[PDB]
């Protein structure tokens, strides 16, 4: 009855950090070491202020770091001394070659695999842990099969993480379900059981689903695409609301009361973001094209096309509402993160709205509570960032002297802003573009204040 | 407080009929009369055997027919007498004009509004209650605006119906929500409250949604589109599973367990049928095209296209497995209804699979416990040469090359497959389009069957 | 194939000549170059300078190397791509080539020259793929 005592995780990211921190917290007698090549990131995980923002993570991490949980960058000894090894690195979409701008680049998963083999002896369980697993588990096993040592016995499992950034701790503390994939051998089922026992410390038996490696990845690929589809479906409906004169918040409620559909993920928005959804759908389309399933690839493609359209339509409305020029006009961008309560910008619609407006000559003022200043400048370029982009220290700075305020991220605090103060210093007429619906019910207040408030899924 | 006391309902179909029979049942003190042009149909609504099969429906109707609920062809008098007039007539898709085979025809709706006006005096609330409402309430209000009598005071309302056929009685007795669309006038809100108060007899107040006319019709369209998309998405995954050795049922479980997705409506199938989904999606597309939203049109069009693909892929697998020749080969089709526990065959998947096989010259033998023989011969119209309606499943499999399962009748598991296989031609194939035979796989294989099912391949 | 060493054995359009004009080796090389591979080309007769010319419009500087013998082209390589039927390629020491390759070690026989060598190469440990025949 193999029991896991030492866990090494390769990847100190939004997935790896939080996951292992909870595993450490819930399991005191099992030592968990998180390793990364990025010294900066590891130093931060060891300091008072962490490298990522996640509600509740500070308490989790500080309650068992140095008792039971470690951060090292010494990848070699952690691997050597471990029973289970997570691979939680990133898989960027390729920038050249076939599958450019679509297919996932497995160059880090492979390099990891290769290093494990170099530093491993005896038995070890290697589990692939990611948001979007694209032929991950197979790649690893392919490396291990071909690079065997004497008395080395490596098992490959799949274990896709379902956490959502912003609510990671809650999700990791109480997940809808846990998904472990491993070979339908007896070698095999034993490694699955041994990981199953890890989770059985805080997740009950019948919430842990055990299937085969591939099924597990296909399950994650599909699940991510279904959720992405809901957001796009309601976003499509939001477009229809605007041309006909209904409310998408109202239409969404009517929909959501059907228990077969359910009421979650029906908030219309400027466009879904994050390192998952788009990457997931593009890789699902690519997979399908490779298996000669054009019809299926054509079907899921629409989830991307619709998201693009949502972003582009919202943008045109801004320029449209400002007499078809924003040249030399000051515009405030409130919220830069892809979603609330996180520092992460990857694939954020704020990045897209900002760029589209800069191309029309707007002087932007960006504010976000938790996105670092340096990140914003990177995202927004590839010098024009010098001329047009300023980074504000508070919302009211971004708004002073501004022709319009664009809300891109549903930060709670945005509802709580002093709007009498903001209107007073804006140039008139002052516009608010709510790309998140966060200012519903506030309509009347804001109009009477003198605003021309334009929001998605509702047209004047 | 305007109190409704007499209800008339033009259209006694799979919607008009049950809905009214339940309204009547829930409210003893209010008279419900259901009218229809079709004489044959109205006589069946009064007879021991109803014109539609729907579980629970018989005990419900025969608890208040001739007492609170009446069924009559005398339309002109039910209207004259009623405070509330439901419009539950079918809207076939236009066979000609701009938007042939896409848009819905509003000629029956328009001839109702004309009939209403003639036989109407005083205040009356007119309510459009259908499953795919397309600009419906706006066509009615428009006829009312044009033809104005002295002291006529008609109020138009939208009350779409969320019942699923085969579980209609449950869905009506205990709905998820009721949706009432009225004009944002005070005239208006008085009209909405009266109807709201009819439902308050059995429906809790926080399950009744009040909105304007259009916001109600758009929500219905969306609502049916969202469900159809669910089936098509899991169907697409089924194709991908067959190409890669996974199981769509196992995948649907893992997907379903996410509380933000929901576990309902993720059963992969030969494809969705019903008088709703296909009509509903195509209409949404047509609207979007009309409003200059080609982006939105193309998106929802993928729900229909995936469904066409799933059906066609299923048809090809059958043909393929029989060496690409099915001339004079007996095939059993089990299940002609679009779903289980109904006799409705509108847009049924079994129609399309059947016709594909028929194009290959196959001799078809069809069985359904509830679908009228005549309905099958109409739906497939060659008929004389290839199609036979079987009176029991075993006479459909006697000497057949393949058994094809299209409807999820509970009677289809539990068949004596020992007996079926003995009299079948080998190789004996079973094509399970509904996953009804799950679990039984090993039994069927040792019996000697080659069992093929959607979302899983050898 | 970013940063992956791959040996290109043969660059001539066919055996017993140094002519490279419209050789498949130029295309296979360019396709693998677009993947960011580090190519090490060997040919017994094709001049070194002619190769770099055929592989040009800087991408060459970063990605191409010309090998003086086959064994340096394969030393630490991920795959051996045979593109020209030089008789010498059948005669190579594939025991030696393997011990210094990165695994999985691949041989892509574009010319069918390693026929009848398949069992020796498999037991040695190569995953040998050829045209006109698949696993
Ligand atoms: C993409 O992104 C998701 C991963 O999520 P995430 O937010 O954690 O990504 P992330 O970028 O936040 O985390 C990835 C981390 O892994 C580390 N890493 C990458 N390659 C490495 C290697 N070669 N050796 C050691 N460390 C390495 C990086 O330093 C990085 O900090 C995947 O699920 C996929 O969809
Ligand atoms: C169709 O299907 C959906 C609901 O299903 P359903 O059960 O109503 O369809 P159904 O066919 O069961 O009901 C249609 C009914 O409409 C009635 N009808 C049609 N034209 C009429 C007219 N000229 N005068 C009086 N009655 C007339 C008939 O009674 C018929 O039974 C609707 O949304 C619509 O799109
Ligand atoms: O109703 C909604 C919900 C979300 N979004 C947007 O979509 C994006 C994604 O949000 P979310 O899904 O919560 O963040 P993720 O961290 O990407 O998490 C999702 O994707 C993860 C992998 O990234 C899965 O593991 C999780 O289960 C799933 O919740 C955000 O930009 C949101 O604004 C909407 O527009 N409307
Ligand atoms: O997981 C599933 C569920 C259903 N179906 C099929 O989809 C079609 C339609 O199913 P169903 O929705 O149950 O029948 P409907 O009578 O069309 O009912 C739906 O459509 C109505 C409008 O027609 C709405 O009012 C209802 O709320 C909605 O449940 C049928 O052929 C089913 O077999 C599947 O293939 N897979």
């Amino acid at each position: 009855m193999f029991e896991i005592k030492k866990i090494c995780c390769i990847g100190a990211g939004y997935v790896g950090g939080p996951t292992c921190s909870v595993i450490a917290h819930m399991c005191p007698e099992i030592r968990v070491t998180v390793v990364d090549v990025n010294e900066s990131r590891i130093n931060a995980w060891n300091s008072p202020t962490l490298p990522i923002y996640e509600p509740g993570l500070k308490e989790v991490v500080e309650s068992c770091r140095g008792k039971n949980l470690f951060f090292s960058t010494n990848i070699d000894d952690a691997i050597k001394e471990a029973d289970l090894v997570f691979i939680s690195v990133n898989t960027p979409t390729k920038t050249y070659g076939m599958g450019k701008g679509r297919a996932a680049d497995l160059k880090y998963i492979e390099a990891c695999a290769r290093r494990i083999v170099q530093n491993s002896n005896g038995y070890k369980i290697v589990t692939e842990k990611s948001t979007v697993p694209v032929r991950a588990a197979e790649s690893i096993r392919r490396i291990f099969d071909a690079n065997t040592k004497p008395n080395l016995n490596l098992q490959v499992l799949s274990n896709p993480e379902f956490l959502a950034e912003g609510t990671a701790i809650k999700d990791l503390k109480n997940p809808d379900r846990v998904l472990i994939g491993g070979d339908e051998t007896p070698e095999g089922q034993r490694a699955v059981q041994a990981l199953c026992a890890v989770y059985e410390h805080w997740v009950p038996r019948e919430k842990i689903l055990t299937t085969n490696t591939w099924s597990s990845e296909l399950s994650k690929l599909a699940a991510n695409a279904f959720l992405a589809q809901r957001i796009s479906s309601i976003n499509s409906i939001s477009a229809l609301c605007e041309a006909t004169g209904a409310d998408v918040e109202e239409v969404a409620t009517a929909i959501g009361m059907d228990q077969r559909i359910g009421n979650k993920f029906l908030k219309a928005s400027v466009g879904f973001g994050g390192s998952c959804f788009q990457k997931d759908v593009l890789n699902l389309v690519y997979l399908c094209e490779a298996l000669n399933l054009p019809e299926v690839a054509r079907y899921w493609q629409q989830v991307i096309d619709m998201n693009d359209y949502q972003r582009r339509r919202f943008a045109s409305r801004i320029i449209d509402s400002l007499f078809n020029t924003v040249t030399d006009k000051k515009i405030a961008i409130l919220g830069f993160a892809f979603k609330k309560d996180t520092g992460d910008t990857r694939e954020s619609s704020s990045i897209y709205i900002s760029k589209y407006l800069m191309d029309e000559g707007a002087h932007l003022h960006i504010y976000d509570p938790k996105v670092p200043r340096e990140q914003i400048v990177v995202d927004l370029s590839h010098d024009q960032v010098s001329r047009l982009v300023t980074i504000s220290k508070d919302p009211y700075e971004a708004c002073d002297g501004a022709h319009a305020v664009v809300i891109c991220t549903e930060w709670d605090m945005f509802k709580e802003l002093d709007y009498e103060r903001i209107h007073k210093k804006m140039l008139k007429p002052a516009f608010i573009f709510d790309g998140r619906r966060v200012l519903d019910g506030l309509h009347n207040e804001l109009q009477t204040i003198g605003f021309q408030i334009e929001t998605i899924g509702k047209k004047v």
